[PDB]
Formats: structure tokens, C-alpha cells, sequence
């Protein structure tokens, strides 16, 4: 099940402005982005604010800490730059920024690269230099997904951008997956064998259709760290509706639907896959007044 | 560093017959199984025996207290039942697992027991004692001679005989190939890796990550933060030899080799990893429990 064990808001703000979250490398701490462009560190159990940093001059949409705790990616709404890489060692400082990329992720195996998305286009950057190594766009193969989000596979040898599979080493498109929806561009399964593009599950080896899972329509997905559970939430303002769903990652069978009856902004699980944090707005309310709810998994 | 503090010896015996050890949940006592099937509780502060319970009609091989202090698993050598579950809140037998020679609790939520009978895993409900699942796929068996089935940290997966199972679907996901005759493997507490003898496998992709020669024929246990792994090599009598090794749990690099110069039967640490208890043969049998400061 998912048992709520705590809730908190942005401390001492009239309107609580949490927009996104990720568990920090430090146990007991959650990092939260806010609608005024700040990064907050909270004790997730006590709900007390620890620290605050200034990142953007507009709402943070999404963030991702590196596994080693040294780096953080943020993206914002209408700032220039739209995304940035922060050091979180001795001093919190901007290392590099990614001009017009509205979404960024780390590489997965070795976190030495950042992949950013601008519309239909992927940009790959070196963390050390900040240099743009690659621009991935093929006019013949584009799907023009409206919510495209480029991503590396588990071993960093492949990229999925706009439903197109790229060999990173050669910088060549090797396969275009056919289009079935307007918005969702897809992710790699952590098993390294399958790609999940909206409702379609494709075999990475043969490019054959393995399964159709209608409940995944218009969902963003995240796996737990052990790769046993997949969380999906349907896109809707707030990014998501009021529900998320879990699936068995090993067979795509549904486990549970959780409807919190309030718009969801983000969801994350800790490295030990014991806790879920969900940002929820206090349906389709005009007032921004979010809370972070912590669930025991 | 492991600095010896003191020894618990079996009260009123010329030779001590301890075979296994665990700290109690709240850690006021050490729980020590014996070669005649008794469970003895020793006060850690005073060193004195506070209780002795008749658990099995053969030597206790292994035991595991539940984290909440309410339950204890035991396993024994011969006869029947080979394993049992005991209530710690009057001491009594709750359930027995007649043919399972090894048992463990589930890890994330301790509502289940997993037992091993040869190549077969059995999962039981703690409350009812009912067998919920039997996991065995003859297509995939490795027939490890010292197979011990185990849950992963989230309880979503089981490793049995080197085969990875999805518990929810009760389906074998993957067979890890066989490179030794005995050791069937464990999950790393980090949730990312499987440790099967000398092979470290990626849990998600199943690719080989590392070879760790020093782990050959070892049983392992981690500190409670999962930063240190203890390993002791089975004997080709004492289950282990006279040394154990510690390893950095993140990179599998050795930290220390501890030569006890006495054969080891078991070891355990407390929740805060301040203490290590080791069952050591002083004799040759005279198996005492030596307590060490960790460190
Ligand atoms: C108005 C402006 N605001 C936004 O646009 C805000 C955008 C935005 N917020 C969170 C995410 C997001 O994808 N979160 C991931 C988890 C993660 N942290 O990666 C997620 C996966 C499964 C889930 F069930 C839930 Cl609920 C969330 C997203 C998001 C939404 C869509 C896309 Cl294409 C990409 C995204 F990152
Ligand atoms: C000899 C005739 C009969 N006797 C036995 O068979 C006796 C069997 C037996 N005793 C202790 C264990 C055991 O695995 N202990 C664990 C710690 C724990 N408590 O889980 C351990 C981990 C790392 C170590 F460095 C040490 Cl030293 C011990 C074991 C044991 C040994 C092998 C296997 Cl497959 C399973 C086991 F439980």
C-alpha cells in the first residue's frame, strides 16, 4: 500500500510553492524546487526546512540530483538559461547552463554527460567542459512529439529522442519507432531490453511490438531503483492530474491506482525504495498552495 | 579494528556448546543457540545467562530475530521440525517449518518467512503459518549444494538456487549461470546488485559487474548502514574457518582480514554496529561467544 506518514508545506510562505522533488544523497533529506525558482532542502520526516538556494528567476519544473551527491540538474519555465547544472560540494554554484533546453537528464551508467531537450532536438553535453558534444535531429525520422524528452539508455550507448533510437558513438539514427500518439516520446526500461513509448512496449533487439498497455496513455513514468515497480501519472496549471498508478516492471501488470483527488506536481522514491514523496496542490485550483506528502511504500 | 572485550561461555558446562548468535532487537541480550538444540539468552552487560529454552532436538545452526523484537526464527541440523518460528513477547513456538533447513524473514515488511528445502523455496505467512508460495523451476535449477533462498530488500524479488523470481507474479525472471557447486547468492542491500559467490551481477540488466575472488565459498553479512560487508569462507565441525574478511560494500575492495586463530561458527553485529559477537572454538570442542568492539 501507500500509507501517508507526513506532510509539509513551504515554511512560512503565504502560498506554498513546491513544484518538484528528489531525495538527496543524504538520508532523511528531500530537495524541492519552487515556483519562485528556489531549491530547498527539507528534513522529510520533520517537515522542517534546512537550507535554501537561488537557482532560477522562474518556477523550477523538474530537477535531478546525481547519484554521487555532487551535482544537480534543474529546469525552469521561462528563464534564460532554461536548464542548469549546479555543484553541491563545498559551495552551491552554477557549473554550466543549457540555454534553451527545457528538460535535462544525466547519463545513467557513468554520469559524465547531460542530455537536454529543445522541442524535437536532443543536445548532449560534457559535464567537465560544458561543451555541446552532439545535436541529434534527423528530419526524415522525426515524430514531432509535443512533449518529447530525450534520454539515455542504462549503458549510455543509446539515446531515445522523439521516438528515434540513436547510436551515440556514431551519432546516427538506427531506428524510428512508429507514431501512435501526439505527445509522449518514450523511455528505456532499466532492464536494457525494452523501450516504453506511451502505450507501446518495443523490443530493443528486434524492434518488434511486445505489448500494448493502454493504462500508460499520456503518462510520465519512473521506476523504483531496484527496477521492480513502475510509477505512471497521466499528464493534465499542474503538470499531472490527481492520480498515479503502479505497475509490475517485470510483466507490466497493474498493481494499484492512487487518486489523491488533488493535482500532482511530482513524485519520487528514495534510493532504498521505502518512501514516496508526492507534491500535491491544495481539483484544478487557481491558488498555488502545494504540500509534500510522504508515504511509506 | 576489532578489539576483544569479553567472552560469554555456556554456564555450568565444562565445555561451551554455542553454535550461533544474534543480538536481541533491543539488544539487552545475546541470543545463543547450542549444539543440543537450546536457545540461551545472555545479558550483554552482566554476562549472565538469563534464560534457556528447549527449541530443537538437534544442534541449532542459525537464528534470526525479527526487528520488532516479537519473533525469532531458528534452524537445526537433523530430525523435525528443521526450522521454527518462536514468539518472544512467554517464549513459545508459533509455527514450524518441518522440512526447511534454512529460514529467513522477509526484509522490508517482516510479514513472511522464506524457507529452503534443497533446491526449493517456500514462502509462509507469519500469522497463519500457511505456505503462500513454492518457488521451483526445474528448467532453471542450479542445484547448489548450500542453496539458501532469500528475499531482496524490497521483498519484490527472491533469489533461490541462483534463479531470480518476481514474487508478485511468482515467475522466474532470470537464471544466473553456475560457476561453483555450493553458494547460491544474496542480494546486496543497495538493491542494485546480486552477489553469487565470486560474481557480482547487475540486478536490472543481469550483466556481470565484477569478479571478487576473495568471496569464494563465503557467507556474507552487512553492517546495518550497508557500507561494510563481512565474509567468511565455509570449511571444505565448524561451518567456517578461522578467519573472516571485511570489504567496502560499494567497491568490494578488502578492508581487513581478521585471523581469529579459532574456527568460527557464526558472527553478528548490533543495530548500531558498535559490537561484533563471534562464536569461536577455543577447544580441539569448546565454542564460546567472544564480544568485540567494532573499530
Ligand atoms: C506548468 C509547467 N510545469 C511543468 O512542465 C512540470 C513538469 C514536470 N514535473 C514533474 C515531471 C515529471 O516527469 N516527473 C516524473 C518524476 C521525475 N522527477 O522525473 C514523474 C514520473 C511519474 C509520475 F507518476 C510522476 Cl507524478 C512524475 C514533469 C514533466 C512532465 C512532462 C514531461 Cl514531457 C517532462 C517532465 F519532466
Ligand atoms: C557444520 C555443521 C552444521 N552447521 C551449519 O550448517 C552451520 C551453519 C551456519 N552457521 C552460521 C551461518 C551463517 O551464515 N551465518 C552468517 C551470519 C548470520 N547469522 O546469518 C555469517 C555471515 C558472514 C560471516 F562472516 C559469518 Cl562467520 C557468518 C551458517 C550458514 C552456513 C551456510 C549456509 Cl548456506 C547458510 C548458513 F546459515
Amino acid at each position: 500500500a501507500f500509507r501517508p506518514i507526513s506532510v509539509f508545506r513551504e515554511a512560512n510562505e503565504d502560498e506554498s510553492g513546491f513544484t518538484c522533488c528528489a531525495f538527496s544523497a543524504r538520508e532523511r533529506f528531500l530537495m524541492l524546487g519552487t515556483c519562485t525558482g528556489q531549491l530547498k532542502l527539507y528534513n522529510v520526516f520533520s517537515g522542517q526546512e534546512e537550507a535554501s538556494y537561488n537557482c532560477h528567476n522562474s518556477a523550477i519544473t523538474h530537477l535531478e540530483p546525481s547519484r554521487d551527491g555532487s551535482l544537480l540538474l534543474t529546469s525552469a519555465t521561462w528563464s534564460q538559461p532554461l536548464s542548469a547544472l549546479w555543484g553541491m560540494k563545498s559551495v552551491f554554484d552554477m557549473k554550466h547552463s543549457f540555454t534553451e533546453d527545457h528538460y535535462v537528464e544525466f547519463s545513467k551508467h557513468s554520469q559524465d554527460r547531460v542530455i537536454g531537450t529543445k522541442g524535437d532536438i536532443a543536445h548532449i553535453y560534457d559535464i567537465q567542459t560544458g561543451n555541446k558534444l552532439l545535436t541529434l535531429f534527423n528530419p526524415d525520422l522525426a515524430n514531432n512529439y509535443k512533449r518529447n524528452c530525450a534520454t539515455f539508455n542504462p549503458t549510455d550507448d543509446l539515446v531515445l529522442n522523439d521516438g528515434v533510437l540513436w547510436d551515440v558513438r556514431s551519432a546516427q539514427a538506427i531506428h524510428k519507432f512508429d507514431k501512435f500518439n501526439m505527445n509522449i516520446s518514450g523511455v528505456f526500461h532499466p532492464n536494457g531490453l525494452e523501450v516504453i513509448i506511451n502505450t507501446e512496449i518495443w523490443d530493443l533487439r528486434t524492434f518488434h511490438l511486445l505489448h500494448t498497455v493502454p493504462a500508460l496513455d499520456q503518462c510520465r513514468v519512473v521506476f523504483n531503483h531496484t527496477g521492480t515497480v513502475m510509477y505512471g501519472a497521466m499528464l493534465q496549471k499542474s503538470p499531472f492530474g490527481s492520480s498515479f498508478r503502479t505497475f509490475n516492471a517485470t510483466d507490466y501488470k497493474p498493481i494499484a491506482t492512487i487518486d489523491v483527488k488533488r493535482n500532482i506536481f511530482d513524485l519520487c522514491t528514495d534510493t532504498k525504495d521505502c518512501y514516496l514523496a508526492v507534491i500535491e496542490n491544495q481539483m484544478d485550483a487557481l491558488n498555488m498552495d502545494t504540500v509534500c506528502r510522504l508515504y511509506e511504500v
